[PDB]
């Protein structure tokens, strides 16, 4: 029977999610409904277009819709309270308010297109409010939820001004898909701080008389597609540096530009790596690429001109006439060609403060030639941590700790680099993004329907 | 006969920098004495520390913590240095930094008289002692006094701001000689003498205020072009000669100061900034180099502009570079000076750009650094006071930071025949008007006055 995705940004005629999306959509079809967010027009009917199996429809939304809903309540209060923020959190209630007004303008747009029988995949914390909206217009269907990024323990859920709402809306979802463990208990700990919950059968649950299951579905990666965008030859200029580099080891992370990613602290770890291990002087480098995200917003542009800052400091400290340490870019890069690099690369270093998984972590692995692969340090706060048990796992706020780690992984003999890249890459291709997927479309199958 | 030099630091013999050079010169042909501070806080009790070298002395004190806070963070540096720069936005004038001014200078006063004799000639560099001849005379020397303003002076319109300018113009005129960069330095000072007193002048040069006479002249600081071109010409240490041969394909940029607000360093960057973006046919070709060592770093102005110029470093990079290439090498690192030439030497083009600058002896290094059969091009701002003499340099005014970045340009394509031309001429100019000129010329002044 079909499948109905929405999710608040999509791609019509690609990257992680959009392939198990895709993966689901071909075996049942279906349907993929979506913001394609570029506002200013609200009153038209929907962009409607047809492959076969699959139709992809967007409808856009007034400025007033997108600051209150996706720059405030999404982007200044949900992401940072849900990232372990709350420092950064800056809810205002008319935020709240258009918050739930855009999950019901949503449903209503997507009332019509639903039929009897479907099943409904709703992703991610732009639309905790969404199930509840459709129950309210009399759809009894099957929908599961899956947040990708962490769910909060109560001290800091408990902290946001609609948190009960938000907890009772939640509710009801037939299931509710998590990254991890911890984020799964997080909601039911939060959950029973509320209000009482029966548990059964490890994992389903009733509150307020609204049944519902909840399971962890650890996102993944197309390894294969990895391993041949990697393999592929380097494009002229990229050949000309890896064959500059032979006596010199590159160190490597790429993320968007956001708080969550710890980018201040990783540049303080590479400079006590520098500080304490000068053998590495003049061999190694590191080099961050980190395209400007959300970009609009205090607290993103503050970390920009914190790593422009921090990018000058440590070259200016450590550089010599012939050797810059650290290669800060600030520029968007294709993943074809970012697959490249992590293969070329040495050193994998993915240490955020807080990740509901990080797919880059699972990419660089995926990437490495396994005969000569490179070495993951990972932070133990990325959901990635969880699966990629062989990765150099580390406290970000233990900036010392991080550079010995690297110390670590820039001698690291060859025997132990495939021991440690083998086993990594067993795990991200047994739980593949299709397993992923094919996992959750076969629990929400199984839900006996209201 | 004997000269006595005096200056905030001094230079026992064991890296001769440009000044230093000039006053060993002078000290050697005369004998005598060089007296400063020894660069130490704490421990002003004990003597003063004396070393002896055939015909010469050196002679250093420590300062005591709050001497140093007063008369060289406050007073020198954060009130003196960026008003005499153009800059009455970082003065922070407070009274007791004025007090610890004169203190010190009085103190100074103390420790030197004991060690002077009747026909010393008396030599004072810089804007830390402007107070130093009245503070002598008041202690009943006699002797020929000069100073040498190695900054600029400023007009009246900036100078009269100071609180404290009258009293600066007055302890001024106890100098027998006053000697400055340039010829407008000169006249700055004897505008605001001006419009403080009358001032009556005779050919020029010779005057009167308030009864006291004393002498102005121009002696535009030099180099040692001889030495240079050793230094220049030496090999590079090993690391350094395999880097010049890894640069085959890439023109160098070079720069070197102190990281000064007057070095207009983050302006350069934004000039370099507009290179990149107007001038595309440049990337992965060319590397612009930044030597800026930390300079008075205690004092809040000067950690701003340092933090402003890391941020411009990691922005411009950010921007510009790529995977295997940077665009900009921001090095906050002294260099040693004999090093320096050797680098000027390999470059293709030496950026001096300071918004005010007293002289600028990096200008001058550079151009007699180079090989003169294939030449570096200099591209220098109008407001260094080398820019009188430099005329056959890339002249630039760099509040137009698209007019430096054409003069880059021009400067990265220049025909050989050109380059020889435009450093013939000025190495002519710099042969002629070297540091020997320099202190020969002071000091031949100075024994000239008839003394008190
Ligand atoms: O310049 C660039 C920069 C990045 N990319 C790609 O962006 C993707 C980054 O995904 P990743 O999961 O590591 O981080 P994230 O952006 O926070 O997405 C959230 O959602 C993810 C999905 O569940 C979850 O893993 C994560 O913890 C969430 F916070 C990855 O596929 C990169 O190759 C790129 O193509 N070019
Ligand atoms: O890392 C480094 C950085 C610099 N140097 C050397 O320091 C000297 C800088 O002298 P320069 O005259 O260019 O500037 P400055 O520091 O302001 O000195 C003042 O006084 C100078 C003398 O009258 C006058 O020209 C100037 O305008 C005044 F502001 C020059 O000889 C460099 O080669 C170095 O050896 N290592």
């Amino acid at each position: 029977s079909r499948l109905v995705v929405v999710s608040n940004r999509i791609a019509p005629p690609a990257g992680g999610l959009a392939v198990g999306i895709l993966g689901a959509l071909k075996a049942a079809g279906g349907l993929w409904f979506g913001w394609s967010g570029e506002t200013g027009n609200e009153d038209q009917p929907l962009k409607k277009v047809k492959k076969g199996n699959i139709t992809w429809a967007s409808f856009n939304l007034s400025e007033q819709d997108l600051d209150e809903y996706y720059n405030q309540f999404s982007n200044a209060v949900l992401w940072p309270a849900f990232h372990y923020r709350l420092d950064l959190v800056q809810f205002q209630r008319p935020a709240w308010d258009g918050y739930l007004r855009v999950n019901a303008l949503l449903a209503d747009k997507l009332l019509p297109l639903l039929q009897d029988d479907d099943i409904i995949w709703i992703h991610d914390y732009h639309l905790l409010p969404f199930a509840h909206e459709l129950r309210k217009r009399g759809v009894n269907n099957r929908i599961g939820f899956f947040l990708h990024i962490p769910f909060p323990t109560p001290e800091i859920f408990n902290a946001l001004p609609t948190y009960d709402t938000l907890l009772e809306q939640l509710c009801d979802y037939d299931l509710l898909g998590f990254q991890t463990e911890n984020d799964r208990l997080a909601f039911l700990d939060c959950l029973s701080n509320l209000t009482r919950v029966t548990t059964r059968s490890a994992k389903s649950h009733t509150a307020w008389g609204k049944a519902f299951r909840t399971e962890v579905y650890p996102i993944g990666i197309e390894p294969k597609e990895i391993a041949k965008q990697a393999a592929g030859p380097l494009p002229p200029k990229l050949a000309q540096l890896k064959a500059e580099l032979k006596n010199v080891q590159n160190i490597f992370s790429v993320e968007r530009l956001d708080y969550s990613k710890g980018l201040p602290e990783r540049f303080l770890a590479y400079e006590a790596l520098l500080e304490k291990y000068p053998q590495h002087h003049g061999k190694i480098r590191y080099t961050q690429i980190a395209p400007t995200s959300r970009g609009d917003v205090q607290a993103y542009q503050d970390i920009r001109h914190q790593l422009e800052n921090e990018a000058g400091r440590i070259n200016g400290k450590y550089g010599q006439l012939g050797w810059t340490p650290l290669y800060y870019l600030n520029q968007h890069f294709d993943r074809k060609l970012l697959m490249k690099i992590f293969r070329y690369s040495d050193v994998g270093l993915v240490t955020p403060l807080r990740d509901g998984m990080n797919l880059v972590a699972k990419e660089y692995v995926a990437a490495q030639d396994p005969a000569n692969p490179g070495v993951l340090v990972l932070s133990q706060f990325a959901g990635a941590a969880n699966e990629l048990t062989s990765a150099l796992i580390v406290n970000p706020y233990d900036r010392d700790e991080v550079a010995a780690a690297l110390d670590r992984a820039l001698t690291m003999s060859l025997a132990e680099r495939i021991s440690r890249h083998a086993e990594m890459l067993d795990v991200i291709v047994k739980n593949d993004i299709n397993h992923w997927q094919e996992c959750f479309i076969s629990d929400l199958k199984q839900i006996v329907p209201r």
